[PDB]
Order: structure tokens, then sequence, then C-alpha cells
């Protein structure tokens, strides 16, 4: 585990340690006041040297000059500005319904299962559970992943997001089916794309008939594409944000409830929030989730530990002294919250999942916990996916109890995001014996 490694040299080494695992030479920098003047001011942006492993992958375009991969401030402004009006606290609101009839039907499919024997990957429900909701809420679309649908579709991402972690010249050494991956992957990008021309059809045909969609992310990104010469800045959006809109959302739940299996003193204290909070409503209201502070503290104590949004990097263009060491100009630096999140010094017990850290009246942390990043490349979705994760946290919690299955482990991989090494294999039964 890469991570780890850094991890290891930032305690060893210092706030700022040179890596060579990257295809250009890189610092690593982890003190808590250069997080702070990197990422809080717009005169630091974004690597394109490295921002081009997401925009194009295996010679394939990706993420292309999307709201991820753009590195170039203005550019990334325009369409920044944008996009922001299908995440106003409005839009966000409207989308409950399409939470809470997802993460109903993942529950009964569970409770179905749920005999305490049967395994089921909860990390494979958990993206089916994000897919399905990504589709719908920013779409218009339905996946139906939780009813067996476009197997294809998830597979593929699982291709592409494996192909970027591959990507690494130092990990892309040498082993012989290199030329099998790299003609999976690249059909993987394409069938991507290809989604989403039928997607944008759709919707393009709808409204030629006169229907009113209401206004959600797809209507914001062709607005950002209007004066454009053809449609591969729409579909680096498209990308972007079915992507970006499930995948790191599915990690985090499935790293959750993972961890959850082995802390049966935190669960029993959710289980009592939420009887407490939401009762035995069927669907959470917005009210509701404000109220469910302790799920609160323990999804934001699971991304300190499980991030899987491990890193951002800046271009550092002039020679600069950081922390002491002198930086030469044109380097990439790497910020990574997994990294500080597991450093002593800035967190006691570092590696003891506790969501009392996060507690009322306990300090912020302070530069030194950042899963969804700072400042003005921070993640527009932050707001949508902590809604969606207690959304889908707090209904499991009311009606089931996960037992991981033996010989399941808790370690975790890169695949561009970290997520659990195993597939989170639990039995289950109804809460309650
Ligand atoms: C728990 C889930 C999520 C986590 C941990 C997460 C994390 C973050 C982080 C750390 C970045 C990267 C900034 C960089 O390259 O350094 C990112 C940006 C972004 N995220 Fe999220 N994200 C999550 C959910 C979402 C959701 C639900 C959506 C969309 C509906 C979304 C959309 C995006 C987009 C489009 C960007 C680029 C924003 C910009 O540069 O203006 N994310 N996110
Ligand atoms: C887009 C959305 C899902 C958020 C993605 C956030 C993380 C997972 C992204 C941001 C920055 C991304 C990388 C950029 C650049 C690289 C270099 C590349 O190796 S290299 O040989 O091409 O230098 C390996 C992948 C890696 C580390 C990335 C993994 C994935 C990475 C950390």
């Amino acid at each position: 585990v890469l991570q780890d490694v850094f991890l290891d040299w930032a305690k060893k080494y210092g706030p700022v340690v040179r890596v060579n695992v990257f295809h250009k030479t890189s610092v690593i920098v982890t003190s808590p006041e250069s997080v702070k003047k990197f990422l809080m001011s717009t005169k630091y942006n974004k690597d394109s040297k490295m921002y081009r492993a997401l925009q194009t992958v295996f010679g394939e375009r990706l993420f292309g000059q999307g709201l991820v991969s753009e590195c170039n401030y203005e550019r990334w402004h325009k369409q920044r500005r944008v996009i922001d009006l299908a995440f106003s606290r409005s839009s966000l609101v409207s989308l409950m319904e399409t939470f809470n009839e997802k993460a109903e039907q993942l529950v009964e499919i569970l409770e179905a299962k749920a005999d305490g024997q049967t395994p089921v990957s909860m990390q494979d429900m958990l993206t089916y559970t994000a897919m399905d909701i990504l589709a719908k809420a920013a779409f218009g679309m339905e996946t139906s992943m939780l009813l067996g649908a476009q197997k294809p579709l998830s597979q593929a991402v699982k291709l592409m997001l494996e192909g970027i972690t591959a990507s690494r010249n130092t990990l892309a050494k040498f082993l012989p089916g290199k030329r099998k991956q790299l003609r999976e992957v690249r059909e993987s990008i394409r069938f991507l794309r290809q989604v989403g021309r039928d997607w944008v059809q759709r919707r393009r045909e709808a409204l030629k008939r006169g229907e009113e969609v209401p206004a959600d992310i797809l209507t914001q990104i062709l607005k950002a594409e209007e004066g454009a010469q053809d449609d591969e800045g729409l579909l680096d959006n498209f990308v972007t944000f079915f992507i970006a809109g499930h995948e790191t959302s599915a990690n985090h739940l499935a790293f959750t409830v993972m961890e959850l299996s082995r802390q049966p003193e935190i669960v029993a204290r959710l289980q009592a929030e939420v009887d407490e909070v939401i009762g035995s409503k069927r669907y959470l209201d917005f009210e509701d989730l404000g109220r469910l502070q302790y799920l609160s503290q323990v999804l934001k104590e699971s991304l300190r530990l499980y991030p899987p949004a491990w890193g951002t990097f800046r271009l550092l263009e002039e020679e600069t002294l950081i922390d002491g060491v002198r930086v030469p100009g044109n380097t990439p630096l790497l910020f990574s919250t997994y990294v500080m999140g597991r450093m002593d010094t800035y967190f006691e017990d570092p590696l003891t999942f506790n969501p009392d850290r996060f507690g009322p009246g306990a300090p912020k942390p302070r530069f030194t916990y950042f899963p969804f990043s700072l400042g003005h490349r921070s993640c527009i979705g932050q707001q949508f996916a902590q809604m969606e994760v207690k959304v889908v946290m707090a209904k499991l919690l009311q009606r089931l109890e996960f037992r991981l299955v033996p010989g399941q482990r808790f370690g975790l991989q890169e695949q561009a995001t970290l997520k659990p090494l195993d597939p989170v294999l639990c039995t289950l039964r109804p809460r309650g014996w």
C-alpha cells in the first residue's frame, strides 16, 4: 500500500519529502501550515502534468478537461460557476426522494437475504446503491443495478480505475499481459463515453418534445457546453460526474460498514440515535439529517482513517522554501489527508477508530483533515455526498445487522481511489435477533 509507505516517510523524514514513484519527481508536503498555504489560495492550481493521468488513460480520453481534471484556473472557474447551480440548497433538498428511494430498495434487498447464513458483498451492494442514486439524481436515468441491471457499466468503471492506478510507471513495470489490460481499459472508457452520448441524447429528445425536466447536474453540464464545436467537453463532464458522483461515496460506505462490523459499542449507540431521531419513519426528511449527530461523527472518523480520495496535487511554479526545504519550481506538490490522518503528531492514538474525536466541543482538526480537499478545488459534491451517505447508513442501522464473514480482511487497496481490499462479505440478520 503506497499510501502507507508515504506515511512512513512523512514520519521519518519530515514535513517535506521528495518522491520518485510517479512519472515526474514530486514532493509530499505534510505540515498543516503548508496545507493551509497552498490549498487555501487561488494562487495555487492543480498540476496538469499529474492530472493528465485522469485526463487520458492508456491513450483514451476519459476525464478530459472536465470539472475535476481541468487545471487551468480560468477555464475551471467558468465551468464551476455554472455547475454550482445544480448544488444549491434547494437542489439538494430536492434529491431526498431519490436518496430515500434507493436506500429503501437496498434495505429491502438485504432483508430478503438476512438469514444469518447468506454471504452478501456489501462493497458491491453499496456500489450498486451509489450508482443508481447518482444516475437518477444527476442524469434522470435509472441504472437499476440494485435490480441486477447494467453490470457491464460497473465493470467498465472498475477496469478504468484499475487502469489509472496501473498507469503508474514505477508500478506499470514488467509483467506480460499488459496488452490485454490496455484493450479492456480502452474498451471500457469508450463504452462509458458512449453511455454518455445515449443519456445526453435522451435528455435532448425530451426537451425537443417539450417535456419540462427539473434542472439537475445534467442541465448544468449541458449549459456549460453551449458554444462548443462538438460534444467532447460535454462527455468529459458526463464521465466526471458519473464517476466522481458515485465511486467515492461507494468506497466510503463500504469502509464504514466494514469498520463497524468490529465496533459493536459504536453500533449500539448509532442504533439508539437512529431510533431516537427518526424512530420508525420509513423515509428521512432533510431536517432529520442534521440531527444524526453521532452518525455524522462516525462518518467523519471513517473518512479520517479511510479517505477514498487520498491525495491532491498542486503545481509549485517557482522555487520556494517549504517548511525549511527548498523545492525547485515546476514541482508537483502532493497533499495527503490519508497520511496526515495517521500521524500521531496530529491525532492521538491515530489507528484507533474513535468517533468522539469529532464530538461536540472538540476542537476541529486544523488543516490536518481534508477528505473532500480544501479551498477552491474542494469537492463540489460534498453536501450531496454527506446527505446521501447519512440516508443510506441511517436506513441500514434502522433495519439490519451485519457480521463480517470469517476470513474477510480489513485492508485497503488503491484503484484510483482507496477502497476495501476485500468485498466486505457479510451475513445479515433483521435487527434484533
Ligand atoms: C464521500 C464522497 C466523496 C468524497 C470523499 C469526495 C472527495 C473529493 C475530493 C478530495 C476531490 C478532489 C480534489 C482533487 O483532485 O484534489 C473531489 C472533487 C470533486 N468531486 Fe467529490 N467526493 C465525494 C463525492 C462527490 C459527489 C457525490 C459528487 C457529485 C455528485 C462529487 C463530485 C466531484 C467533482 C465534480 C469534483 C471536482 C470539483 C472541482 O474541482 O470544482 N463528489 N471530491
Ligand atoms: C475524480 C474523483 C473520483 C476524485 C479523484 C481523487 C483522487 C483519487 C485522484 C486525484 C489525483 C489522482 C491521481 C493523479 C496522478 C497520479 C499519478 C499516476 O502515476 S503516474 O506514473 O502517471 O505519475 C498514478 C495515479 C495518480 C496517483 C492519481 C490517482 C487518483 C488521484 C489521487
